[PDB]
């Protein structure tokens, strides 16, 4: 009689299971621990409020959560994004989940909420696992007292740390962070590689359109972008890289992308004149990857080549001006999560009109919205890291500090570099890859230990 | 008041044809062909047959050959590659289709003898377009009387070429044929470049597994293998590649793979002990390529990685002895075209058993079973060339010939170089790309036509 | 007492040996013909005038068809292609050899003539083996008479074969060829994949220019220019395509390249204002691979970028307008084969000039003038397929059959394709690849017999 959850279907959940199963032989390093503290039992007491994708990866990582002795309640961090066989097969297990695909704005929030809240009154939660800060967010704003018995949040993604850091600065974050995007078992094998694997296989899902030999531009260059960028040129796709960040321009160029401006000079003073006209109108394919606001602006859309296809996979839809498009431009549903845009006008649209443009998951993150997300042998190695996380943050018990030391622990954190080796070699041994072991002399003539850290916390990979 | 078709769901049709109207602006070559002889009608009077894979693709087809006069009669070559939303926009056409996706066998010749019999009658067809050979067999062996009204067949793939070539030399092909496969814009572009596009979209669609790192085997390495080990190449696998040909072995090896047999020293005499177990317990994924039989045998089947991934992309399901599979081990759908093999015995499965092999589309071609076959932009290719060839020989009217000129026409060739140059330019202009003009110095300097053709038909590109 | 030769340096020679037979090893398809064949002695009598770029691989082609009972005198087909190593260690075996790296063009047509002549009157010759067709024009002009006694050519290079097939046509070929470039271990071996390793070798010894990042426009893909794009961009440099033949465009595009014309649409009026000035003011380097004539002309030259780099890796220097710059532009050596050209005018030039481009080789063959041209290991291919040809040419002893025989005989053809995969085997197992063996069943399913050939001749790979 489990009736605590809110999924689309709760008979996909034998299909999910079954997933999960398969899911769980390719994630070894989360599997392995799962094993090594299931006796001990480390999260028993631990009531862990989560918000993130609700996939069949998410499933294996809130199951080993739950194996370790937590219990949770589970929101997608995307209205998009979750996996109805997932959170069915989660539900069926007697887990509180409350997400599918194709939300509203406001069944998000009230998803959030559905795990906040119990039988209408706060859960007596003491843990928060975040990806981009929306939970976060309202548990300050809108239930402050709940922080007050919260031992830690531990957040996934690039910009929920940036959050989590102005909240930081301006004194206003409650209880301590584990910073998890940035292990290099996360940053640099799910934010770069990840995108690689799941950037194509949208787009492919989305349009099944041909990429060889068309063209491409990729607003942004960090580790998404750097990713999305090898997913489009292994392809055969022409591409061209824009930047703000020279450094990160230097590498596309040395990795062999042209670095391109969407405006003239680079300079962005919001007229149409500024726009490279010619190179947008050239452009088949454009996928913003920053992280930062409006970066495929109102003159871009306008100014793109026919037919073109704009896509994001940056945390957060504002990434494309979506509203501009919304406001004046017909929209047609080719299906769920592929929409095209006629620019001819607001009213209406001729179904054979050759001017529009075709956006995936209106704007919010293409990978999840219009496939599956990263795939579970990647995520491995990021949620590995959310549970060692959750492990650190609850076992110290920051909540019941006095106020005086509550000050002193409040901090943002990452991993220690041994935990990130750690799940380096298991992830390595799921390839069938054999690590060399250094001799005793080989490790004195580096400096290091013979079982690591191999690297000085300064290294960059 | 139309009732001559069946589809899984007439209601599909709406969004089947905005997905026809997308993929005709990817599709110039043929929409150009549609300009071109629309006014001249030049198929009016034909009644084609016509067996392949009914996909959204083929829909830009069939609806080519109708705008240029022509009635047809259509069904799927396979019994997974159809997409029901093209089958629904064309039956909404009022075009009569007999194909659905996940036919069983008994279905499939079922719906190719729709196509034939009209109101219980043979249909008075006079052109025959097929995809593998099947409904060409179904005519000379079960309806000789039709070949008597029947100008031609114009053949898609290798397979279906073989079969007409033994045919032909055994004195059993009654119409004279085009292959079509051997056009350098089909062959070296829907073969290779196709399934570089589709097989890894494939994989991914059916098990979501992260390709990267792990190992594949591709059996096979002319123009589907090419392409093949390409696919999965550039997603990061390591890849090895069999072939019996040591010519196309040679491009493997320049094209940095290596090649390795299933076998020790390449003999394959039939016994679990010529199975080179090391490798094959080392591979994470095989595919299949060859159009030929059993060549991912039993023997190798029970040396497999536990896990891995079996496939096949040649057009038939015996390159994989999947009934050696059926016959000895349990299959668990873990959903549609995507089984698990449990290599613990026939007689049911443990849920969470280790020793599996997950095989996808049955084993039947695996890039239309388990995603949507080529993209538009390289179908374009073999399509220009299909109604290309269905022109020439519907008007050669070799059943209106005397029985003299029947047996000197009665033949197999391809299309001349110029309509393969051709078609290439459409679609090399649909990339935006620019072909120079020779100068008349420079076409008599190379010796040429400045309007070509610029090569020998000995020219193997 | 052996003086009869030319070279640069006969101290040389232990240092061509030592690398001769490090080359062996790298030659198993030449060094098994030779063990198979030098018992026989099946070139026992032939008399070989040779013309080919005396290189160390040359050598190994060389000492094989003595190794078979020939004798031969010998010339580099190119001023700048010889390894005066190679030719030192040549001339101490007692081999007659005329040629060094930077030959005169006087002294080109005197090397070729000394292999022509012995003691003043002309060599007792009876086989021909040429690169490129100039000795061959040479035997057909000036010493036709030769030409009675001659039992064949056996011609290595695209632009050879072009001049053998117009001789062919206009009756003047006075005795049958091998057409050794169309095997597809020579062809799709040595003219795609040589390049790919030959070109950016060229270009890092001639000016050490970084290539990552830089924009490249390589006029040509056929074979030649495959190789050279791919020797570019898997470098990391962003290439565009020119092409007269749509379907080798086509490839360009599908296989990741963005094709452009130098001239807009493609046109080439001889005017400047036809030049696309935009894009070649973008171009860091240009490469010619077409075997035709001023396809990279006067007004492209004047419209590069400054410093951009312009090389040619077809068979001539005029696919460059050379003539234009030694007319108009001041030339400064930086070294041997790498030269400066000033556009700045004619009498001198500025040493701190900016405007300048650098030339390779003069504008001949940049592979072989700047490096080494084709590894060891590849080159295997090209010169078994020689040594196949020389026997079968010689064996035929078409000089001394009745001229009704001989008009039987007169011809242009390439080698069996039994031969062709025999030379394919041999390059594979030297790589520690195994071909796999067809079983009865699996032969006959596709129709070959277990020994090959695997493909009908019409076959592309
Ligand atoms: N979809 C996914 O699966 C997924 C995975 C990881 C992270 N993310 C999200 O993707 C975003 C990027 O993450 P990241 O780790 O790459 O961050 P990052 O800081 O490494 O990279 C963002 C880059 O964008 C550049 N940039 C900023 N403004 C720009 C502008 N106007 N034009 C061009 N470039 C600009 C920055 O210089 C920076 O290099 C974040 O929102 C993150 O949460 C998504
Ligand atoms: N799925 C698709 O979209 C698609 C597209 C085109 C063709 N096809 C089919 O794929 C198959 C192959 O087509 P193709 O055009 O590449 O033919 P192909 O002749 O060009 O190549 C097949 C290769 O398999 C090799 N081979 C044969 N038996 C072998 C064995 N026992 N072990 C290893 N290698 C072996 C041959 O040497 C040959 O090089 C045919 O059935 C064709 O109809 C499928
Ligand atoms: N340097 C080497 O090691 C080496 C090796 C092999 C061959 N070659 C020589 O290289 C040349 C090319 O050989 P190949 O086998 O590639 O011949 P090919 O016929 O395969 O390719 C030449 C290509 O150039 C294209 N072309 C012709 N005129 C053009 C123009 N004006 N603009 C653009 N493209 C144009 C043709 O369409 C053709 O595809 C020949 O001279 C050959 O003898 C050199
Ligand atoms: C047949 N024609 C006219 C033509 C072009 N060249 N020549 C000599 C005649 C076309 O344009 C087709 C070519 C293939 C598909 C699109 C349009
Ligand atoms: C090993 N092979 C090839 C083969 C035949 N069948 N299979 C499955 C493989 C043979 O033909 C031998 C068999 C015994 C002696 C003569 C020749
Ligand atoms: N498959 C996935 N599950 C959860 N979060 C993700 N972020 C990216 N891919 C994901
Ligand atoms: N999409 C497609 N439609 C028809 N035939 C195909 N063969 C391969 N892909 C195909
Ligand atoms: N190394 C080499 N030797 C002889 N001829 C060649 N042609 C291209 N490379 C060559
Ligand atoms: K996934
Ligand atoms: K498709
Ligand atoms: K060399």
């Amino acid at each position: 009689g489990f009736t605590d959850y809110k999924v689309a279907d709760i008979t996909l959940a034998a299909w999910g299971r079954r997933e999960l199963i398969i899911a769980e032989s390719e994630m070894p390093a989360l599997m392995g621990l799962r094993r090594k503290y299931a006796g001990q039992q480390p999260l028993k007491g631990a009531k862990i409020l989560g918000c993130i994708h609700m996939t069949i990866q998410t499933g294996v990582l809130i199951e080993t959560l739950v194996a370790l002795g937590a219990e949770v309640r589970w929101s997608s961090c995307n209205i998009f994004s979750t996996q109805d066989q997932a959170a069915a097969a989660i539900a069926a297990a007697g887990i509180p989940v409350f997400a599918w695909k194709g939300e509203t704005e406001e069944e998000y929030e009230w998803c959030i909420e559905q795990t906040i809240l119990k039988d209408g009154q706060p859960w007596d939660a003491n843990m928060v696992l975040d990806d981009g800060g929306d939970l976060t967010e309202i548990l300050h704003k809108k239930y402050p007292q709940m922080l007050e018995r919260i031992h830690g949040i531990t957040e996934e993604t690039t910009t929920g740390v940036h959050r989590l850091l102005d909240m930081l600065k301006n004194g206003t974050l409650k209880v301590p962070a584990i910073n998890v995007n940035d292990s290099v078992t996360k940053s640099k094998n799910d934010n770069k590689y990840g995108c690689r694997h799941s950037l194509n296989d949208a787009i492919k899902r989305g349009t099944d359109h041909l990429l060889s030999g068309k063209q491409a531009l990729v607003i942004g260059y960090g580790d998404v972008g750097k990713g999305s960028s090898q997913s489009l040129r292994q392809e055969g796709m022409i591409v061209k890289v824009a930047e703000v960040d020279p450094i990160c321009a230097m590498q596309a160029c040395m990795d062999g992308f042209e670095v391109v401006s969407p405006y003239k000079n680079g300079i962005n003073d919001g007229t149409e004149a500024s726009i490279d006209a010619a190179l947008l109108g050239k452009i088949d394919l454009i996928v913003t990857t920053t992280g930062n606001v409006n970066v495929c602006d109102a003159n871009m859309l306008k100014a793109l080549k026919k037919r073109a296809v704009v896509c994001n996979i940056g945390h957060f839809d504002n990434e494309i001006d979506t509203a501009f498009m919304r406001k004046n431009w017909a929209w047609e549903e080719v299906k769920p999560q592929v929409h095209k845009i006629h620019r001819t006008g607001k009213d209406g649209f001729d179904a054979h009109n050759d001017d529009y443009l075709i956006l995936l998951a209106e704007g919010r993150l293409v990978n999840l919205g219009n496939a599956t997300g990263h795939p579970s042998r990647i995520m491995d190695g990021s949620f590995a890291n959310q549970v060692l996380a959750q492990i650190h943050l609850f076992e110290q018990k920051y909540a019941d500090l006095p106020a005086a030391e509550k000050a002193k622990r409040l901090s943002v954190e990452v991993l220690p570099k041994k935990l990130d080796e750690e799940v380096a070699l298991e992830m390595v041994k799921g390839f069938g890859g054999v690590v060399t072991q250094l001799t005793p002399k080989q490790a004195e003539y580096i400096g290091v230990s013979v079982e690591g850290p191999f690297k000085p916390d300064t290294y960059r990979y």
